[PDB]
C-alpha cells in the first residue's frame, strides 16, 4: 500500500496538491486532489520523465515513456506511461482530480516516484489531432504548474 | 549512471541545487552542488523520510532511517541512512557541497529518490550532543530549505 504526493506550483496562479495511492503492487493507482487557479475547462495532465526542476518545468523532459510508445489517452493501449489524459477545472477554476490508472505505478519499471507531474495550459488531444505534435505531446500547450512526485506517509 | 537532482527552497533567502550521481548500483553516491543565503559555518544536511511538501518542510518527516538506527554523522557505523552530516557556508553564505557516500543509494532499499533533502539552521552535532534529541536529529534546529529528490537525465 504505497502512497505518494505531489505539490504543484508554477509561475502563474495554478497551485495544487495531488495524491497517489496504490494498495497492491500489481494494482491500479488512484490519483486525487484539488488544483486551483486554472482556467475553466480541460487541461492536459501528465507525468514527465525527469524530477528535475532546475530550469523550471522545462527541465522535466518529455512524457514519461519507458516503452517508447506514441502519445495517446489513458484508455489507449498505445500511450506513454505518463499519459493521464485531462482534468477539468470548474467555473471557479478548481479541478477536483479523480483518476484511476493501471499503467502508471508506484513501483517497478513504471514507477513515477521521483518524476514530475505537470498540469498543462490547454486540453490534451489524446493523440487524435492529426499532426506530429499530437502523437508526441497531445498539443496541451504550456506547462502551467509542476512538482516532483514524492513518497508519502 | 543513475542521476538525481534536488532544488532546495524555503521561506527565506536559503536556496540551492544539489546533484547526485551513482555510476554503479552497488557503488557510492557522489553528491555536489551549491547552497546560498546561509549563515557562515556549519549546517545540518539530511535526507528526510517523506517527499511530502504539503505542509512545507515539516511534512518531510524524520531522518530517512530504514534500518532503525540511532542518529550519527556520515562516517559513523551507527547512523540513519539519511545522515549526511554538515555542509559548510563561507563568509559570503555559500556552501559548496561535495560529498561521497556509500550508505545512501539511488536505487534499491536505501533509495533516496522521492524523499526530501533538507538543509538546517544550525550544525548537526553528529549524535554527540548528550541529550535525547542528539540521538534523533542532531539538534540542527530549523529546516531552512528543502526539495524532493528527483530522477535526473
Ligand atoms: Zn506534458
Ligand atoms: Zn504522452
Ligand atoms: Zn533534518
Ligand atoms: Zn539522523
Amino acid at each position: 500500500a504505497t502512497k505518494a504526493v505531489c505539490v504543484l506550483k508554477g509561475d502563474g496562479p495554478v497551485q495544487g496538491i495531488i495524491n497517489f495511492e496504490q494498495k497492491e503492487s500489481n494494482g491500479p493507482v488512484k490519483v486525487w486532489g484539488s488544483i486551483k487557479g486554472l482556467t475553466e475547462g480541460l487541461h492536459g495532465f501528465h507525468v514527465h520523465e525527469f524530477g528535475d526542476n532546475t530550469a523550471g518545468s522545462t527541465s522535466a523532459g518529455p512524457h514519461f515513456n519507458p516503452l517508447s510508445r506514441k502519445h495517446g489517452g489513458p484508455k489507449d493501449e498505445e500511450r506513454h506511461v505518463g499519459d493521464l489524459g485531462n482534468v477539468t477545472a470548474d467555473k471557479d477554476g478548481v479541478a477536483d482530480v479523480s483518476i484511476e490508472d493501471s499503467v502508471i505505478s508506484l513501483s517497478g519499471d513504471h514507477c513515477i516516484i521521483g518524476r514530475t507531474l505537470v498540469v498543462h495550459e490547454k486540453a490534451d488531444d489524446l493523440g487524435k489531432g492529426g499532426n506530429e505534435e499530437s502523437t508526441k505531446t497531445g498539443n496541451a500547450g504550456s506547462r502551467l504548474a509542476c512538482g516532483v512526485i514524492g513518497i508519502a506517509q
